[PDB]
């Protein structure tokens, strides 16, 4: 029982030190948004080097 | 004491559990810097796709 | 004993109420892809803004 009152006074040190530091689903729910808006970018990079690479090939 | 025992070694193990699986505060605030250079990027590249397009018409 | 296993169901039902609620290292184990996409995104735009800024002065 003396090693069980104590093991317990740690768990509840530990629940309140993880719960304070711990992300939440709410935390993290925009990133698939953030995913979504990384994967627009890459393609309007790409067609906007594309469109840049031809613009200099008809300036000279 | 036979419940206790039996319970403090399960809360242990998913305490435990839970430690080593869980994202943290400063996996968001890594996200959060993300979030801020995707903003700031969608910016830029509205504005190049402007002015490319401005450029192209005048080539044109 | 009876004090203790009190403070046991409490803390299982706070456990099972983070557990629920945790977002785990899996669940953003993209984001260092991402991470790495967008550093490749920002050298890419500085470059075009370069570039882009070069053709206006030319035309």
């Amino acid at each position: 029982v003396e090693e069980l009152l104590s093991k317990v006074y740690h768990l509840e040190n530990e629940v309140a030190r993880l719960k304070k530091l711990m992300a939440t689903k709410d935390d993290i729910a925009n990133m698939k948004q953030l995913e979504d808006k990384v994967e627009e970018l890459l393609s309007k990079v790409y067609h906007l080097e594309n469109e840049v690479a031809r613009l200099k090939k008809l300036v000279g």
